[PDB]
């Protein structure tokens, strides 16, 4: 069975505290959801299973992707479930989505992620059993369920020194790397390419109608290498990795939908792609930022293609550490990496990060009329995500 | 291709801040993935991917599947995911597992769930913005995530009482249904009808030796229904529901190994059953109890089975109201259900329970040498899922 | 014996998260404890004791008028109390110090208050003890410990609605006498009245050296009945008190030296003034706005003055609706009164207010030779105090 | 004129968490505030004022001794402030009260201390801003607030260890000291020494009456040296203090009735005691523990007494280490200091002590027909209080 993807969205990417702070992640996630299947054609009760990515769900509420589903008008009748591996939560969606469809449990499933980083909250932990004396802590979730490595006591920015170190990432490459993200996604801003895949999130207003918001506000302008090499490193004072050559902390949502070839061709629809490959693969947790390159070579075996054969690739920016560690070790061709910019750029709301480079990735496809293409993203605790996408 | 269940494994359940109460929840999936590959004679590296639900995530830290299967012994490589359909999560786990082992996306996969409601924290939403002027909540992530509809704003109790009102399930019928689950559990404990199932849970003393716990220490010996006819309702005063004919909360883990039969022909394992086949549904979130009814029809449509071709049968007993107006929609045999006794008596660890019955469920059957076999769990926020599974 | 004031100095009354907000009380207190000595012209090793209102404490660390003492450069043999008796613990501060010098035991006393509002801490009751489940409270100590009224469980703005009520005392009467505030404190700034008995706070800047504040920032210039009128009553939506026509919440710091009038002849300090007399006063707490009615005429007595013998008069504006009342019980001439402005206009930091308002007193008495005046605060809890002062 | 002391009364001393755990420390202030009165024979209207000391007030509501007289039954008319002085703040709120009189201020008032160790809550510091990013603490009031040094930095504790090195204060003087005190509480504890002095607190029952508290339930019967010299030190490892050498965390209140000896006779009335003389005193908060030693010095200079006339003394006994050094300084008869056992046995409610050794002074004064007695006390932060009492 070849499953298609037939439709695309995702939100503009909030700043930490920015447009869409105010936002639950269900509600971006209804968002994507929504407008996914408008742009598809399909009707909300036509739909098998939704699956949503979330990595922070502490006082969320049962099921986020139950709660984003109904949010989104379907009916009780579509299940949902919702999905944590991280920030590979996102495209893990699509992948259990065509397993499903491969497997017949399933015909039509809206896959992706949802991130409200900006309103995650702090928890007490043990707060049953009190606390007799002394001060206690209260813990923060978003560090703790989202950024600190369980194995090694540490920050995931730790993991990137780590890699930097290992693959001999200097500084002054993860600067220049940075910069070439700003840049990109500034000259594809300007040149309009996100337009397309933006479905607007409308933010209620203290007086008068409620504003759109449909632009990627953390997108730097006029970024260069002197305004990132006077930094400081954030996660160790011998460090190289700074704010400004990491990814940010940001708030967002992705969807697709997805279904067999002869589903969309008895319902009239033109795919997007087709799901040619995808892969998993675990890595040392130490060095997390290097997942992709076994999860690439993976999905690459699995497509029967070359890291030479591909036209496009996505490939998610939590660290330029990683992120050139990873290109040293694929060996492709990295002015077809990222063409739009990345995550140091656009933002990384981390369980919809995995759908978002997707979106982008396939909207660019069709742009430059692209055929071969893949996605892939590490994966906090030693994992990578990949998946590859054919047009034809 | 088909899939086969080559072996399965459950703690004991713990009651509400009893025996399991300090064990965080990947330290019990680590328990039952352990033991589930010992008695399936699998080698850590051969697993291909780990699947675990569990519901109550706050504080837990990065994607607690990973932490189980890392806990357990599996090496870095073997990836894993959290996944949370409420108390569907344990079996959903084996579904998603069937469907990549037929997709041919995994070989050898170890699903199920875990769950520590005893260790749930309370957070502080708002945390990140602070609280310019007035009093904060700290709000209890057992009951919002774990117990709470989220668009009708009340527990799931309420959602008990009005399938016992749209059903005319009566407060005598639950009682009675109640102390059937006790007494059968009792029956079982004295009869070492888990023995086989349990895995021991070693627990730290202050001094001495660790203790094993082994025993479901929620059920209750000598159960009359003098002992439950006189409680006052649990959730409204003018209801049918109470401590008595509710489960508990509770803690524990659950495990199963997966994989082809033709894999399982290749390592020379004889499988505990083959996986027939499976469904999930969506309800009104209101009567969520129903959800097993129009799952478990759609799975056994899928099997080409009626309910009277069923030899045994597992229906998770979240609140008596709810499983009664199951048996009296599926018209099935009820005493081939829940033979052993069932949640009310067990416990329902949460994330862990879809898998925990399938546990009791596969035992069962071996011991009666009974053919086809169905378990199902209802689901917060209105969904269903079932699975069928046959042994020759 | 006769006791006399040698020296008085104060902050600038900072706004709520304003220019202060990072400043402990202790280190505001300090401040004004080393400016009156230095104006007195005595050395910190010749003061017998310090006298600190403060009222919110919660999480301040041990004694903080201790705490005050030694930041301003007194050595630890001269030892130092904090003392709460709400708005009115910085005048009853040099009440104690008044009647410890007349009782023999002591000779210099620094005596005002300190408070920091925006600092204020929540507290978490219950917290040795855990909480089983569901909800529990975060309570803001600015509220609880200051604002609130412990016998009848509502906001202090709900006894000024009170007072409104029954001395009737309207809406746009508030509001006038609001405008009245703001339009003398602007004129007494615009003039330089605060010149002399302000003390500079420096707050320190992320760029450069840190830079002085010492101007009354919560003084809104160019008030008129207009801009009073547009505000929404803020504690009783069917009621008269509003933010506009209240104090605020603010910080700041004031003290004064004290001594006999031999030990200043002796010491060569001409003094500010002389004591006259003092008194505190109790009401019902539903009320307490009233509380300056009987302390001011029981000082008056004490005195043996009339209210028509006063030249000069500070009557904090806890609430417009209090302070016209009290006006009309007490019939003496307004134009004496607040001449400079008051605390709607220049703001309220509770254990502060009552030094504050005697500071602002003793120099405007100084500036035009006024020989009698009183300073009279009400009290959370149903007080009074009141202090006169003669000048020769 | 002169200042006595007509009545006293203090509740038994709570062990942390035991009896009074549940009572707030106003009521507990109330109980000893009303039966200090009713001891009197003086009506609650005819009272000028109240002055209680309490240390720990985070979330105590506002004005905790207003609070404690409002329990007691006293008016609306009759004002009170609170007071804090740490270990100091009960006996300082007599000296205060002494002061008023002599100064002509009052004629009548209710001075002591009250303290719930056991109820002090946590605090979340920074609360109002928010916590951007990172994990936050809750600190724990009683802690920070009750015995921790400000400029030092650590607890009480280690002031204890730095006064046992300079005045060579061994661990086998310290636990001797601790002994007799257990030893010599337990004897009058058997004699019936505390009956008068005790006011019971009805302690509320689950089911049925109250039940009286009347006993101090801290002190160890039984006590020996061996139960004492295996302990570690709690402090410095190095170090000479111990849990058994040191006082606890205790909860409790005490009172006493003060007025002139010509307002006493007007109301034919039996004093206990004439105030003879009282002195506060200031050390360097390394060695706060020394505090009674210049304390004591010049309240015997201002009595004109030497140590050696005097014939009763009760030195509170925070640390055996500070107590037995007071002792060598001081160069007194110690078989006439705290004959009845002191702080280490009975217990040590910081706010409340001062008052509570008073009350056992002036008791066992009259028992032996004493003449001259002193109480004293050492203070967190470096500061000493004493008081003496004569009875014709």
């Amino acid at each position: 069975t070849d499953v298609v993807i037939v439709s695309a969205a995702r939100t503009a990417v909030g700043k930490f505290g920015g447009s869409l702070a105010k936002i639950p992640a269900p509600e971006l996630g209804a968002v994507v959801i929504k407008a996914a299947l408008e742009r598809a054609g399909v009707k909300p009760e036509q739909v098998s299973e939704v699956i949503m990515g979330q990595v922070l769900t502490a006082g969320s509420g049962q099921n986020p992707a139950r709660q984003a589903a109904i949010k989104a008008g379907l009916p009780a009748m579509v299940p949902a479930m919702t999905i944590n591996k991280v920030c590979g939560s996102g495209l893990k969606a699509v992948m259990l989505a065509a397993n499903a469809i491969m497997a017949g449990d399933a015909e039509i499933v809206v896959a992706g992620g949802q991130e409200n980083m900006s309103a995650a909250p702090h928890v007490l932990p043990g707060s049953r059993d009190g606390f007799r004396m002394g001060d206690a802590k209260l813990v923060d979730t978003m560090i703790v369920d989202g950024l600190w490595d369980v194995y090694n006591q540490y920050h995931m920015g730790i993991t990137a020194e780590n890699v930097a170190k290992e693959y001999g990432i200097t500084r002054e490459a993860q600067d220049e790397f940075a910069v070439g993200s700003q840049n990109k996604a500034e000259a594809a801003q300007k040149a309009g390419k996100f337009d397309e895949e933006i479905v607007p999130v409308l933010i209620p207003q203290r007086k008068g109608d409620p504003v759109a918001f449909k632009t990627d506000e953390f997108v730097r302008q006029g970024a260069t290498l002197d305004s990132m090499s006077g930094l400081k490193p954030a996660f160790d004072k011998a460090g190289t990795v700074t704010a400004a050559n990491a990814s940010g902390l940001n708030d967002g949502a992705a969807a697709v939908v997805v279904m067999s070839a002869a589903k969309a061709k008895e319902l009239g629809l033109t795919p997007l792609a087709t799901i040619k490959s995808y892969a998993n693969a675990g890595v040392d947790p130490k060095v997390m930022g290097m997942g992709p390159v076994p999860a690439s070579k993976r999905a690459l075996s699995r497509a029967e293609w070359t890291p030479q054969d591909l036209d496009l690739m996505e490939i998610n920016e939590a660290f330029a550490a990683q992120a050139l560690a990873v290109h040293q070790q694929m060996g492709w061709d990295t002015s077809k990496v990222n063409v739009n910019g990345g995550a140091i750029a656009i933002g990384h709301p981390i369980g919809a990060s995995g759908c978002r480079i997707l979106v982008t990735l396939l909207h660019e496809m069709k742009r430059r009329d692209a055929k071969k293409g893949l996605a892939s993203l590490c994966i906090g605790g030693g994992m990578g995500v990949a998946l590859a996408v054919e047009r034809k």
